[PDB]
């Protein structure tokens, strides 16, 4: 029993975090093979934040403009390049702690564990989802950039996020490991801000099935719905439209509990219209949406 | 900005987890030096002295991944088993064996077949249980804290209670709470909410932009304690007030002034608004954890 926001063990990734300095700016890098990855806004300056021209900035730069330290061991840079908004630093030594890894680009709604570092040392790990508006509600302080979020299937780490910036609203944003931003965000000084978000519908359902497994049923009602009847209501409460692809994905929880997707959809519809009447679900007074169906099966039975 | 249920990096502890088989029972062990620690209910109206006397070193199969470890001795300390092995753990960190107090948090690395599954954050509830997440074969899983380089082990998972909360020992084998590793009626005793952690959580909201609950009122320490009991809260002491000072100085909100914000919420609710993405008060954040995670 029990249901927690659970993150993956961070050990595999701890051995990859190093300190990257360019001039007076420091942030974190990710040491994978003989290459170190970090956000390109490290090569910025005061004078340039408003519209930096990143090709020039890097052309005026030598491998010696980058100080990489892996713990106490200083690393020697032997090349420098930029892929979109990520910098690629070749070092003289490949990391023997390089785990089996992948570079995945996730979809809005998927989740990942985040190992936040400052000065290349880990502080902690926690669980996030990529919002529909491509932000994440993380916990980041000055100099956490280069920190990565990630997932693990057995022995293989799939990297899916790199921390780049904090917005006026206090949520965060970044790139995949190719340098492509999640969302309409750009590493320079503009007025960009977060656009109105929705609730991830399949995730609440994924969370509702988790509640049943753990004894939470007061919200179960005897009714069923159509997908459209359900979809009508969900829009009206700023929920994401639900698809048959989501329904198919939700099946395995359906078979285990014996509750039809649409039949559990009739309960979620009732909750949106009558509230929780004070009651909690899974120790929570809100409808959570940062759990994917996979995460529940992962944590549950 | 932002405030998350944040756990310690698990790497230092991942290097200590092994798979322990005793007859037909498997669970996790914690490999430290040439010694492995695990719950003694692995050897199962019992008699653990008798049972262990009837047990030989080969009755325990310890495997660190594929590296099987050879047991060369076995002893029992309270409710934890100590198996001396032929090999010390080279990934043995600088560590401690501590025992926490009700209210104190710790990170939980849940393991199955000696492999870690995930990491999350816990509080020791007043009734010495923990609201964790454990499935079959997670026993032996550990909780802990970390101060820079030293692992402070403070919990070992043993059992799950009828209510779906959990219970275990310190690393000396003493159970947290009135729980015992045998088939009895033990169950969770009425639980109370940890006020200083709620208050510490309120300072976190200000730091992170949630401020609507700040009011012009104040209370006495006693006045507040009176009301808090009436809502099944723990009494607050001057030590808790002292404990909260550094967050008070940081935010510029008096402890006793923040008690007036919390006093309002207990009797009037959040009237629907959220605090730190939560429609309830959160009491599993300590003053330290906030400082550790915040500016
Ligand atoms: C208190 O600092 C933080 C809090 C939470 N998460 C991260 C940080 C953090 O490390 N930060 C330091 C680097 N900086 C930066 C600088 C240049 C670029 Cl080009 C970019 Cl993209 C990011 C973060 C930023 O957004 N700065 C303001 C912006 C600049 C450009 C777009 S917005 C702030
Ligand atoms: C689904 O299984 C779990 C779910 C969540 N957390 C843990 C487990 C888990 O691994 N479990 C397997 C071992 N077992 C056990 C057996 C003997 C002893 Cl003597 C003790 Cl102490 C514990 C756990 C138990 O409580 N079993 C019932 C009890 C026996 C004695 C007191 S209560 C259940």
């Amino acid at each position: 029993s029990g249901f927690r926001k659970m993150a993956f063990p961070s050990g595999k990734v701890e051995g990859c975090m190093v300190q990257v300095t360019c001039g007076t700016t420091t942030l974190n890098g990710l040491w994978l093979d003989d290459v170190v990855y970090c956000p390109r806004h490290v090569i910025c300056t005061s004078e340039d934040m408003l519209n930096p021209n990143y090709e020039d900035l890097l052309i005026r730069k030598s491998n010696h403009n980058f100080l990489v330290q892996a713990g106490n061991v200083q690393l020697r840079v032997i090349g420098h390049s930029m892929q979109n908004c990520v910098l690629k630093l070749k070092v003289d030594t490949a990391n023997p702690k390089t785990p089996k890894y992948k570079f995945v680009r996730i979809q809005p709604g998927q989740t990942f564990s985040v190992l936040a570092c400052y000065n290349g040392s880990p502080s902690g790990v926690y669980q996030c989802a990529m919002r529909p508006n491509f932000t994440i509600k993380g916990s980041f302080l000055n100099g956490s950039c280069g920190s990565v979020g990630f997932n693990i299937d057995y022995d293989c780490v799939s990297f899916c996020y790199m921390h780049h910036m904090e917005l006026p609203t206090g949520v965060h944003a970044g790139t995949d490991l190719e340098g492509n931003f999640y969302g309409p965000f750009v590493d320079r000084q503009t007025a960009q801000a977060a656009g109105t978000d929705t609730t991830i519908t399949v995730n609440v359902l994924a969370w509702l099935y988790a509640a049943v497994i753990n004894g939470d049923r007061w919200f179960l009602n005897r009714f069923t719905t159509t997908l459209n009847d359900f979809n009508l209501v969900a829009m009206k409460y700023n929920y994401e439209p639900l698809t048959q692809d989501h329904v198919d994905i939700l099946g395995p929880l359906s078979a285990q509990t014996g509750i039809a997707v649409l039949d559990m959809c009739a309960s979620l519809k009732e909750l949106l219209q009558n509230g929780m009447n004070g009651r909690t679900i899974l120790g929570s007074a809100l409808l959570e949406d940062e759990f994917t169906p996979f995460d529940v099966v992962r944590q549950c039975s």
